[PDB]
């Protein structure tokens, strides 16, 4: 219990996931807010714990699943489990949860996520793309997120009210990605629940039934990033490929503070973070690929990117003489 | 004799019902009037009872589904029998209630349904949320509620008649809760009856949408849940602060209290689609969050008070043991 | 020949079916007209027997079954033989009739209906609510009336020539419903309810539509329809309902129940069409049964229990005397 | 390493496909680039790449998919993975990908493309005409595209992160076309930037309706139309196919000038491209050999110029 | 090695053909044509060969798409493939062509195409009014023809390289029979019947379906030698299997020949003549059989 | 030889089959010719042999198709195969026509047809309506013609060249009873196709499953000589059926079945005649049976 406790209080949740996602502090606020009530024993056992990430594109809703269940279970595999919803499009789809009735073709197999559960009562389920599936799948979860209850089809019932369910969608991002003109307000030259009872409507539209939004303990909204936030990811993109080519090749790489502001510029606030991994990989990797390649990199040299319209690259101070792929 | 004598003095189940739920004066009373009559004879043996629980969500179908349950049966597992129709959304999934027949996998296993009846021939029997199963499946139900009479895979009869069972739905939750609210606002002029609005609206809604009309001839009882009243929604959040604090003072020794206007603030945040869920939720947000980030060390086994700050209806905050004390801000920053 | 002369005598099915039974006659005259002509012979004796049960629900299509069986067989379990359709909604459903084929699960059970069968041949065999049978199970249904034998999974063959099977559902429930009310009003302007033939045939394509089989449709002996109850009908009704609850309350606590003709006609007030039966047995069980169970642990004893109309409401009187007994509030 | 190294760098994949690609040099260079990076290591393992081809018809988009296939896994049938989105025109066509249910006919055997990418993980998928498949299908692509994740309809997880997927579309054609005109409008007194990407996304994000399908694309590779002087190089290639043909077969030589290339490219027509040519050539030329081999005109081994025969 | 010098020098597909065939010299000589090239060479191997044939029904297409099967596959029933496009007129129809997806109707049968062609791949494949193929099955067959490939809904691909596809309709069989730029005009057994392109154009995506289209194969209505050549082949064929063998020798003269083709029914098609010969030519012979009246033959005469 | 004489013998067949057939006569004599057309080589017995039988229910369609089983086939109707294509849909199709092939859901091959096909290739084939049958089987009925041959789930072909198809419908039932001069017009006192093919073309695709069958018959209603008659023969048998028979007497039985005919059968058939006998016969004798009011030598009674 003691060391339980002093860990959380010494490297909290919410200051774990800082160090993977960048911006989205209300949703990190609310997701930590959650789980600490969790753990400390001050939750209810009867009802599992549900959360539906709502906001745009590339915005870390996946990652912050991901980041959630590896913090919840450490390593496990079958501490998370991953659910594509994208692939249940049809109703006849839901079989898979539970497995097909007896006297019928793959039976004896049980219900798949009733066997995962079963693995793992307390582990973290992520419906990930939940407005794909056809929402009458979505009604197979009504019982799952009210008691962590399911029967497969051989009448074994899972018992999983200690689950953690994450569920994820764009269903209402340009209404979201919209409300963050709040950002452009400037009141002195963040979602309000009037907004949330805007937001309602989309998700009654789409998720038809109101037993099925009444079950989600919180809607977490992932706004789209402000400009500070856009260089944090570029810098943190840049940081990720200097420690490989650090690890991998000794390779020691640089940039100037004009490298971010450049690269920020192939930002589509449609596409979110991977637009920026996108245009990083293509307009620097690329040429550092070529440069390896032609062998102009000796092991522990150093490397530093220049400014200019496009990237330069000067080993340690001469510029690198681009290479000729065409010859 | 005293089973007797006790079943003269065992008039508790409104009283033990209404001790869970809150509210829904007539499906108590409905429930319990059909209760009483069963258990003091007054009842066909030939046909088995069958109830259908109609009303919007979170306003306790399932809820006193499980406590009837509960206390006909007690705490015997084998006497609640569960179903989740949800997971009957095809046709050939009937198959689960009768198992496969002769010479297919599974066809020695029989039937799910049927061996728990078998079990507990007089169990209560929850179909939750009826109407999301495909009508085909519905249909096994008829020999069911009629006769209580049901037939394996292996042609082998359990003969349900004295079971009891309980279907949970909300059809009709839209014009249920209108009509409800409407009768409310008519009686605001200078209360929970509606007389021929069942057979003229919720009744073609029953039947088209959903149903045959032999299906519905077979129910005993229609139960109505309504919304709830502002006053009942502050006996939930009551409840709800009730059932923390309970666990507070058990677990960690903390005494727990709060103030009227908690309550109001907290009923504040319902929302009428989700009903006692919405409660719940707020209260475990707004308040309950706030005691665990204080369980790092500023709670001890005192008389931790709750109130509402300055800013009337916007804002609340735990107080120490020590009333004159507001709790430090929970500093997660470090 | 002593069973024989005592069957026809005395106490032919309709007689005993009227006790149970209320309206229906013409149903009630055909299936005895059939079953006669069987047992006399003076009938198509290379085919067994086939009914076919239509109408409304609620209106003793699975009691008048039920009832000739027992008359058929009086008390022998074997001789009625139930099975319903409902479970036969599936191709394969058909392996329960006959059990699977050597060397599978169960073969050595061979189908429950024809070890029923060779246990009782001439057993009354009831298809409710055969509407909802797949298809391939009506062929083989087709096939055992064509026939008039079944062959199980094991290969033996069992004759069910005189055997009787009477099928129950309600296709065509809604415009023989119609109709006969229909019927009812036209009466009421010549001021009854005999279902021409040309609405057989109207119904027919209805019949064809939902079973697809001009042959199976033909090879049925008869088409019994159930008309929807007149008032004087629901009153008996009633009457049979409140009979059954006093005679059950006289025996198992010697309590004596009585009643008027207006409890009967506010009773009745509650009938609901779509229901048949039921619903007036439902109506009887809330408005009265419940107040009976309600005072029964304090308030009842032997005597003369009587209820009584103050407005619209069924009151009670105390035993032997006019007082109204003051209802054991619940809760308090 | 070291010997893999020198080898591509004897011979990139840019001059590979230089041998049967003609002119799409931007197209070139751009899947060149990114092959290179993945094959140094210089690309995360956590995505797989993912390409969109763009163009008129008839212009080498999936014959540089097949090429690239090709180079990757030159001597495997499996390293190359082929669908045909004009087979999956419908919602319900990706049960096909996946398989069926539990319970349900065909579920035994299991997703088709499932089984292809376990067999090899590290394959080249190909979605040719991908526009034509129901939008609903292309979502079954977005774990694909972001994390080369996929689950058949028995449960089983195909892990295929270092694959290849490749579509190739004509969706944005005519505006395609339309901007390769800005080299064509030039004052001349070849390389477009084609910053007016802007704009042809709305009509990709028309077509398909998912901005998140989208972002999953690591490239967008743009196929222009051919000029003058690529027509006579595919002319060129196919007098030469045609020839060597001639000799394998009947041992006969064939030989033209460039008043036959000017000639054959005058009957160039813009939708087909390639195809046009191809058809061209063989209705003006391939018939007349025909012709005069059924009438024993041409004894073998003998020589045939083509001295502008036409009209 | 011999297996294949024989194949090519046996009796050229044209012979055949004129021996089956009566008229439609110029559908005749361009099958030919196009079947020899291919077999010489001279003709991308990567792509399989693509007909439309065009004109009114009843007048052979059917017939010489079988001589044709005959020519490459005359051992072999299944080297000929029908469908009939009336059977593919609605979207869900496409999954009779090519199959369902697992767990859906119909998907044990895979497809009528695909089944029949995974047994014989270079078979010979008669689609009939193509007009009246939904376009989602004209996508399907116009992929086909581009690459030679298909997938059944099982799965399995077919390569169809060396198939050989036969489409044939009647969207302009009236301006052919109209115009008759050869019959009555040329010849009786280029012309730049320049209006049949539009004609196509405007009915299916011009791009594909007619730049794909290998050749384009006229038939022209049967002229009145053709006829008499046809009732002739009928009355042999009536006379020479003649099993009462002595009554053999019914000699048909010629004009009774001419009377038949009198009974103009060449809106139905050939089979249309047939039967006007059968009626009065064989209920005569069967009468006459069962009556005993004819015994040993005799010339058909005159009648009517 | 012996049975050689006895099938000479059967004919002639039309007085065959109006032994146990009333009226349709005109059918009759056709099914007759055309049997002797084929057994003398004056039809093409190459190509399978098909009717089309066309008139309301119950009008003795499967009575003389039973008939001509019965008297073709030496005994029983061994060879006889009659089936109902209303049952027949796109999910029973080939799991019955063809019969679930292996490795398909059943194992059911040959299903419903080619499973007697097996043992009698020249089966008289009865298909009892067309207007009901799914466009997958008659699609599949397409392999009947041609040569036959059609796919058993077991992958046998039968050639039908042989082979008796009798398809049935009433959706042209109308085109004979509507006018009644094909009746009383046939030399009583209209034409052989006095409109080719009315309905039937437009429902069926007259180009595939139309256009191959041999012949078309049609089916008269009931005369009144030909409803008494069976109403006489009915009377007759439940006379003769009677256990007692001693107690028969069929006094006024003309009367009786003048009395019956009133309802005549214009509704769906014999069927219609036979539940009137059975209404206004059988239910009275057995209520005087119950009253032991037959000793013996008992009449009739004239009702209405
Ligand atoms: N703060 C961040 N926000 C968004 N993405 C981040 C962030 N930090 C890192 N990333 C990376 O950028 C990518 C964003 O993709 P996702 O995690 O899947 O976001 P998403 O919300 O799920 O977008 P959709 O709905 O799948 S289109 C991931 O590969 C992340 O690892
Ligand atoms: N004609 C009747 N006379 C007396 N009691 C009847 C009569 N009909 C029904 N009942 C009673 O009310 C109940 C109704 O059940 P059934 O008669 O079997 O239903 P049904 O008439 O067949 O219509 P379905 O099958 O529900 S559509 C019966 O169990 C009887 O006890
Ligand atoms: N750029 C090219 N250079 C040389 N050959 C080419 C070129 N493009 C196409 N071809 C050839 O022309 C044919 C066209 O094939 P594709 O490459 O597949 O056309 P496509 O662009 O891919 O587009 P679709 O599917 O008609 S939209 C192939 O036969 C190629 O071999
Ligand atoms: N020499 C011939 N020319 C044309 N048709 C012929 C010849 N011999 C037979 N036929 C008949 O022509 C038909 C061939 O197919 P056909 O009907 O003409 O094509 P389609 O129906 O598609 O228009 C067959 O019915 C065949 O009997
Ligand atoms: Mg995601
Ligand atoms: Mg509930
Ligand atoms: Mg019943
Ligand atoms: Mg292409």
């Amino acid at each position: 219990r003691k060391r339980e406790a002093e860990e959380r209080r010494r490297f909290p949740l919410e200051q774990r996931l800082k160090e993977h996602i960048i911006g989205q502090e209300s949703a990190i606020a609310t997701v930590g807010a959650a789980i600490r009530r969790k753990e400390n024993g001050w939750y209810d056992e009867e009802h599992p714990l549900v959360f539906l990430f709502l906001g745009s594109s590339g915005i870390g809703k996946t990652e912050l699943a991901k980041q959630t269940a590896k913090y919840m279970h450490k390593d496990a595999k079958k501490g998370f489990i991953r659910l594509d919803m994208s692939e249940f499009q049809e109703r006849h789809e839901v079989a898979k949860f539970i497995g097909s009735p007896p006297g019928y073709v793959g039976h004896e197999e049980g219900g798949q996520l009733t066997k995962k559960l079963k693995q793992c009562p307390n582990a973290v389920v992520l419906f990930d793309e939940v407005d794909k599936a056809h929402p009458d799948v979505l009604t197979i979860m009504l019982q799952l997120f009210d008691e962590g209850r399911l029967t497969d089809g051989k009448g074994k019932t899972i018992d999983c009210k200690d689950a953690i369910f994450i569920m994820t969608s764009n269903v209402a991002s340009d209404e979201i990605a919209q409300h963050a003109l709040q950002l452009r307000q400037e009141a002195l030259e963040i979602s309000k629940n009037f907004k949330e009872n805007v937001i309602r409507p989309i998700l009654k539209a789409h998720f038809r039934r109101d037993e099925f939004l009444g079950r989600i303990n919180e809607i977490v909204y992932f706004l789209p990033f402000c400009h500070s936030e856009l260089i944090q990811l570029v810098n943190k993109e840049l940081n990720f490929w200097a420690k490989r080519a650090k690890q991998r090749h000794n390779i020691t790489l640089l940039w100037d503070r004009e490298v971010a502001d450049v690269l920020v510029d192939g930002y589509n606030v449609h596409y979110g973070a991977r637009s920026i991994k996108h245009e990083v990989e293509r307009r620097v990797v690329n040429q550092l690929a070529a440069a390896y390649e032609q062998d102009l990199l000796p092991g522990g040299c150093t490397l530093r990117i220049t400014v200019e319209d496009s990237d330069k690259q000067l080993l340690k101070s001469p510029e690198l003489p681009s290479p000729q792929a065409e010859k």
